[PDB]
Protein backbone atom coordinates (compact mmCIF):
# COMPACT_ATOMS: atom_id res chain seq x y z
CA UNK A 1 0.00 0.00 0.00
CA UNK A 2 0.84 3.30 -0.85
CA UNK A 3 3.95 1.84 -2.30
CA UNK A 4 5.86 5.31 -3.18
CA UNK A 5 10.01 5.20 -2.09
CA UNK A 6 9.57 6.33 1.32
CA UNK A 7 10.14 3.90 4.38
CA UNK A 8 7.14 3.64 6.58
CA UNK A 9 8.88 5.44 10.12
CA UNK A 10 7.96 6.88 13.40
CA UNK A 11 9.99 9.50 15.65
CA UNK A 12 9.97 10.48 19.26
CA UNK A 13 10.22 14.01 20.86
CA UNK A 14 10.79 13.04 24.84
CA UNK A 15 10.01 15.98 26.63
CA UNK A 16 10.26 17.36 30.68
CA UNK A 17 7.99 19.77 32.41
CA UNK A 18 10.17 22.70 31.88
CA UNK A 19 10.12 23.15 28.05
CA UNK A 20 12.82 21.07 27.07
CA UNK A 21 13.21 17.51 24.48
CA UNK A 22 15.31 15.25 24.93
CA UNK A 23 17.97 14.66 22.58
CA UNK A 24 20.66 11.95 21.69
CA UNK A 25 24.03 11.24 19.80
CA UNK A 26 24.47 8.72 17.26
CA UNK A 27 26.80 6.26 18.34
CA UNK A 28 30.47 6.55 18.16
CA UNK A 29 29.76 10.08 16.25
CA UNK A 30 29.15 13.80 17.31
CA UNK A 31 26.21 14.43 15.18
CA UNK A 32 22.85 13.97 17.65
CA UNK A 33 18.72 13.62 16.45
CA UNK A 34 15.66 12.35 18.01
CA UNK A 35 15.16 8.76 18.27
CA UNK A 36 13.52 7.08 15.14
CA UNK A 37 13.24 3.70 13.34
CA UNK A 38 11.29 1.70 10.21
CA UNK A 39 7.82 0.88 11.30
CA UNK A 40 7.77 -3.03 10.61
CA UNK A 41 5.52 -4.88 8.84
CA UNK A 42 1.84 -5.92 10.84
CA UNK A 43 2.82 -2.67 13.09
CA UNK A 44 1.12 0.52 14.35
CA UNK A 45 3.15 3.21 14.67
CA UNK A 46 2.56 3.21 18.08
CA UNK A 47 3.64 -0.05 18.38
CA UNK A 48 6.74 0.48 16.83
CA UNK A 49 7.42 3.21 18.53
CA UNK A 50 7.14 1.54 21.77
CA UNK A 51 9.62 -0.92 20.63
CA UNK A 52 12.12 1.43 19.80
CA UNK A 53 11.69 3.25 22.54
CA UNK A 54 13.21 0.71 24.59
CA UNK A 55 15.61 -0.81 22.11
CA UNK A 56 16.91 3.05 21.72
CA UNK A 57 16.12 4.73 24.78
CA UNK A 58 15.74 1.66 27.36
CA UNK A 59 12.21 3.45 28.43
CA UNK A 60 8.88 1.50 28.59
CA UNK A 61 5.09 2.82 29.08
CA UNK A 62 5.93 3.18 32.89
CA UNK A 63 8.31 5.33 32.26
CA UNK A 64 6.59 7.82 30.00
CA UNK A 65 2.86 9.42 28.63
CA UNK A 66 2.43 9.84 25.53
CA UNK A 67 0.59 13.50 25.23
CA UNK A 68 0.29 13.84 21.55
CA UNK A 69 1.00 12.11 18.21
CA UNK A 70 0.82 13.15 14.71
CA UNK A 71 -1.92 11.75 12.65
CA UNK A 72 -0.19 12.32 9.23
CA UNK A 73 3.40 11.28 7.09
CA UNK A 74 6.03 14.16 7.52
CA UNK A 75 8.84 13.11 4.38
CA UNK A 76 12.18 13.60 3.62
CA UNK A 77 14.44 12.52 0.79
CA UNK A 78 17.77 11.17 1.76
CA UNK A 79 20.49 12.75 -0.45
CA UNK A 80 21.08 11.20 -3.54
CA UNK A 81 24.11 9.76 -2.65
CA UNK A 82 22.79 7.96 0.46
CA UNK A 83 20.36 6.22 -1.95
CA UNK A 84 20.81 2.16 -1.85
CA UNK A 85 19.15 1.41 -5.35
CA UNK A 86 19.78 -2.48 -5.67
CA UNK A 87 18.35 -3.06 -1.77
CA UNK A 88 14.79 -3.84 -2.02
CA UNK A 89 12.40 -2.52 -0.95
CA UNK A 90 14.19 0.55 -2.09
CA UNK A 91 13.41 3.87 -0.47
CA UNK A 92 14.58 7.22 -1.77
CA UNK A 93 13.08 9.02 1.84
CA UNK A 94 11.37 8.09 5.17
CA UNK A 95 7.57 9.17 5.95
CA UNK A 96 7.78 9.60 9.56
CA UNK A 97 4.68 9.61 12.17
CA UNK A 98 5.59 11.16 15.39
CA UNK A 99 5.05 10.72 19.18
CA UNK A 100 5.60 13.08 21.93
CA UNK A 101 6.22 11.54 25.09
CA UNK A 102 6.62 12.77 28.65
CA UNK A 103 9.09 11.69 31.01
CA UNK A 104 7.70 10.66 34.41
CA UNK A 105 10.48 8.43 35.95
CA UNK A 106 13.03 10.52 35.45
CA UNK A 107 16.37 10.89 34.22
CA UNK A 108 18.22 7.27 35.75
CA UNK A 109 15.89 5.45 33.50
CA UNK A 110 17.08 6.53 30.42
CA UNK A 111 19.13 3.34 29.27
CA UNK A 112 20.95 3.51 25.72
CA UNK A 113 22.62 0.50 25.93
CA UNK A 114 19.55 -2.57 25.54
CA UNK A 115 21.83 -3.82 23.30
CA UNK A 116 26.04 -4.67 22.43
CA UNK A 117 25.08 -2.22 19.02
CA UNK A 118 23.47 0.62 20.42
CA UNK A 119 22.09 2.98 18.06
CA UNK A 120 22.91 6.29 20.47
CA UNK A 121 25.93 6.71 23.10
CA UNK A 122 24.79 9.89 25.02
CA UNK A 123 21.81 12.27 25.69
CA UNK A 124 21.30 16.23 26.87
CA UNK A 125 17.86 17.90 27.83
CA UNK A 126 17.87 20.90 25.21
CA UNK A 127 15.73 23.95 24.57
CA UNK A 128 12.63 23.52 22.50
CA UNK A 129 13.71 24.48 19.03
CA UNK A 130 17.49 22.79 19.34
CA UNK A 131 16.78 19.96 17.59
CA UNK A 132 15.17 21.98 14.56
CA UNK A 133 18.80 23.99 14.95
CA UNK A 134 21.30 20.94 14.85
CA UNK A 135 18.92 18.50 12.93
CA UNK A 136 20.96 17.22 9.73
CA UNK A 137 19.89 19.39 7.23
CA UNK A 138 17.80 17.33 4.98
CA UNK A 139 15.35 16.71 7.93
CA UNK A 140 15.25 20.91 9.23
CA UNK A 141 11.60 20.73 7.56
CA UNK A 142 10.10 17.90 9.09
CA UNK A 143 11.46 19.06 12.61
CA UNK A 144 10.02 22.12 12.37
CA UNK A 145 6.58 20.91 11.54
CA UNK A 146 7.07 18.56 14.21
CA UNK A 147 8.22 20.51 17.04
CA UNK A 148 5.69 23.46 16.17
CA UNK A 149 2.71 20.28 16.14
CA UNK A 150 3.65 19.31 19.38
CA UNK A 151 4.66 23.12 20.58
CA UNK A 152 1.09 23.58 22.83
CA UNK A 153 1.19 20.37 24.04
CA UNK A 154 4.52 20.81 25.49
CA UNK A 155 4.39 24.39 26.92
CA UNK A 156 0.91 23.17 28.73
CA UNK A 157 3.62 21.40 30.91
CA UNK A 158 5.04 24.41 32.29
N1 LIG B 1 26.56 13.37 8.54
C1 LIG B 1 25.36 13.00 9.00
N2 LIG B 1 24.68 11.96 8.41
C2 LIG B 1 23.47 11.57 8.87
C3 LIG B 1 22.89 12.22 9.96
N3 LIG B 1 21.70 11.63 10.20
C4 LIG B 1 21.50 10.64 9.30
N4 LIG B 1 22.60 10.59 8.47
C5 LIG B 1 22.81 9.67 7.35
O1 LIG B 1 21.67 9.70 6.52
C6 LIG B 1 21.27 8.41 6.13
C7 LIG B 1 19.78 8.30 6.42
O2 LIG B 1 19.65 8.41 7.81
P1 LIG B 1 18.20 8.23 8.48
O3 LIG B 1 17.18 8.90 7.58
O4 LIG B 1 18.21 8.75 9.90
O5 LIG B 1 17.86 6.67 8.34
P2 LIG B 1 18.67 5.46 9.03
O6 LIG B 1 19.40 5.94 10.27
O7 LIG B 1 19.62 4.81 8.05
O8 LIG B 1 17.46 4.45 9.42
P3 LIG B 1 16.49 4.57 10.71
O9 LIG B 1 17.27 4.87 11.97
O10 LIG B 1 15.84 3.21 10.85
O11 LIG B 1 15.43 5.63 10.53
C8 LIG B 1 22.07 7.41 6.94
O12 LIG B 1 22.89 6.68 6.06
C9 LIG B 1 22.93 8.24 7.86
O13 LIG B 1 24.26 7.80 7.82
C10 LIG B 1 23.58 13.27 10.56
O14 LIG B 1 23.10 13.85 11.53
N5 LIG B 1 24.81 13.65 10.09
Amino acid sequence: IDDDGYRPNVGIVICNRQGQVMWARRFGQHSWQFPQGGINPGESAEQAMYRELFEEVGLSRKDVRILASTRNWLRYKLPKRLVRWDTKPVCIGQKQKWFLLQLVSGDAEINMQTSSTPEFDGWRWVSYWYPVRQVVSFKRDVYRRVMAAFASVVMSLQ
